[PDB]
C-alpha cells in the first residue's frame, strides 16, 4: 500500500462497522460507517496519521489454535504483521495482552444473556440448571474463551454442556446467534457482549431481551503489535476522547433509539 | 541487583485501606485492612515481591500545581521516587497517564451525586439550576479536575459556581464530604466517585443515597513510575484477577457482605 498509511484491521459488526447504503459505488474508507469508523477518524486526527480501513480477512476477532499456536482474526493480523492497528470491538483479555498491546479501554462491556421475549430464564444459573433451552456463544472470540477457561462453578458447568452439545450451539457471527434466538421459539439463548445485546434489543422486530446481570466486567481497547511506536499516542488519544465526552457522544449516536420498539 | 522490598503508596480511604482494630499494638502491613490491602497481597503474590504499605504523607490523591508544576499526593510519591507503586483508588486520567504508568483498570467508577435522603435532587442538571443546595468535591483529585476542565454546559455551570462559592464547598477528605452531607439538613450534596458513594450508602446511619446516572465512565489502575519494570507483571496480574472473578469477590466482600443497612 501507500507509504506512511496505517493499515487498520476491523470487523463488520453492527453498529461498530457497517456497509453504507450504496457502498458499491464508494471507495476506500468511505464504504463504511459506524462507531469504530468515527472513532478511527478521531484517533487518526489526534495522532496525525493517514489510514486505510480493512475488514479482517477471516471475519474473526481472534483466537489461538491450541495445536498450531497460530492466531486467527484481527489478533492474528496484528501478530503476523498484516495490520498496524485494530480499531474494533476487540475485548481486552489476559491471553491477548500477552501477545499484543491494548490502549486503555474506550468502551465497557460484560458477557450477557439474550433471550427471546418470554423465555423463562433470568440468570446464568437458570440456564445451567436446565436442559430444554440450549445456549451458546460466538466462535473465535473472548466470550467462548471465557467459558472454556472459567473455574467458576456455574460457568464451568455451562462450558461442559456447550462444548459437547449437538448440534453445535456455537455460531460464526453475532447475526447468526441473534437469528437463532429469534427463530427457536424460546429454546435457544445467546451469550454475547452487553453492548451488542443492548443494540439489538432496540432494533425491530423488538423480540429479544437482555436478562440478568452481566457475567463479567471488561472493555474494548485499541490494539497494536507489541512494542509498536503507535501505541503511546493512540492511548493518550483514547483518554482525551474519554475526558472530552466524545466516547459518550459516539455511543449515544450509534445506539440512538429512534423508537423502532415502543414509544422511543 | 538483589530483590528489594517494594514501597507501596496508598491512602486511608474506606473501605480500600482502613486502620484495623488493635492497630495501636500492630506494626507494618498488619496495621491495615481493606480492599486495596487484599489487592496488594494478591498482586505481590502473583508478581513475586515483598512490599511495605505506606500511607501517603499529605493524604492526597494527586494534582499538579499550576505555578510550580510540582505533583502532590500519591502521584507525586511516584513521580519523585518516594514509592515504587501505588495500590489505591487512583483514577486513570490523561494528565496522570502522561507522567506515570497505569495498569489496565481493576475497578470501574463514574462521578456521582450523594444526597441526604429526601433531598429534592435527581441529577446534575437539577443541582445546576438552583442555589438553595450547595455542592462540592474532594480537593486534589480527579473529580475536581473534571469539573474544572469540562466544556459541557451543565458541568461548566457547576464549576463556575463551585470555584467561587463561599464558604468553600470543597473538602479535604471523603469523610469530611460525608459529614457535610449528613449534617446539612439536605442543603449540601457531595460529588464523588460512584464506588465511594455506593459504599457509604451501606454504612450506618443509612441516611445517604446515590442519585442520578454517573457523569462519566472511567476506572482505577495500579500506578508505577513511568517506565518501571514492575508495570508489566502488575498489569498481567490485574487481568488474571479480573478474569478469575477475584476482583468481583473482593468488591462484594468490602462493600456488601459487610453492609450495615440490611440485606436488600
Ligand atoms: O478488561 S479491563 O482492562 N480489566 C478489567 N476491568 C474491570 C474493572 C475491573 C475493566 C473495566 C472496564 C470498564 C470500566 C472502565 C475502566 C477504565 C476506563 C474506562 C472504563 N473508560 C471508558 C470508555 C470506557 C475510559 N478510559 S479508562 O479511564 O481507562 C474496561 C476495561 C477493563
Ligand atoms: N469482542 C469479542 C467478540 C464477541 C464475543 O466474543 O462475544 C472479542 O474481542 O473476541
Ligand atoms: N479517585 C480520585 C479521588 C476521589 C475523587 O476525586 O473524587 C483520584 O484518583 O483523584
Ligand atoms: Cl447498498
Ligand atoms: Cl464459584
Ligand atoms: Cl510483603
Amino acid at each position: 500500500g501507500a507509504n506512511k498509511t496505517v493499515v487498520v484491521t476491523t470487523i463488520l459488526e453492527s453498529p461498530y462497522v457497517m456497509m453504507k447504503k450504496n457502498h458499491e459505488m464508494l471507495e476506500g474508507n468511505e464504504r463504511y460507517e459506524g462507531y469504530c469508523v468515527d472513532l478511527a477518524a478521531e484517533i487518526a486526527k489526534h495522532c496525525g496519521f493517514k489510514y486505510k480501513l480493512t475488514i479482517v480477512g477471516d471475519g474473526k476477532y481472534g483466537a489461538r489454535d491450541a495445536d498450531t499456536k497460530i492466531w486467527n482474526g484481527m489478533v492474528g493480523e496484528l501478530v503476523y504483521g498484516k495490520a498496524d492497528i485494530a480499531i474494533a470491538p476487540l475485548t481486552i483479555t489476559l491471553v491477548r495482552e500477552e501477545v499484543i498491546d491494548f490502549s486503555k479501554p474506550f468502551m465497557s462491556l460484560g458477557i450477557s444473556i439474550m433471550i427471546k421475549k418470554g423465555t423463562p430464564i433470568e440468570s446464568a444459573e437458570d440456564l445451567s440448571k436446565q436442559t430444554e433451552i440450549a445456549y451458546g456463544t460466538l466462535d473465535s472470540g473472548s466470550t467462548k474463551e471465557f467459558f472454556r477457561r472459567s473455574k467458576i462453578a456455574v460457568f464451568d458447568k455451562m462450558w461442559t454442556y456447550m462444548r459437547s452439545a449437538e448440534p453445535s450451539v456455537f455460531v460464526r457471527t453475532t447475526a447468526e446467534g441473534v437469528a437463532r434466538v429469534r427463530k427457536s421459539k424460546g429454546k435457544y439463548a445467546y451469550l454475547l457482549e452487553s453492548t451488542m445485546n443492548e443494540y439489538i434489543e432496540q432494533r425491530k422486530p423488538c423480540d429479544t431481551m437482555k436478562v440478568g446481570g452481566n457475567l463479567d466486567s471488561k472493555g474494548y481497547g485499541i490494539a497494536t503489535p507489541k512494542g509498536s511506536s503507535l501505541g503511546n499516542a493512540v492511548n493518550l488519544a483514547v483518554l482525551k476522547l474519554s475526558e472530552q465526552g466524545l466516547l459518550d457522544k459516539l455511543k449515544n449516536k450509534w445506539w440512538y433509539d429512534k423508537g423502532e420498539c415502543g414509544s422511543g
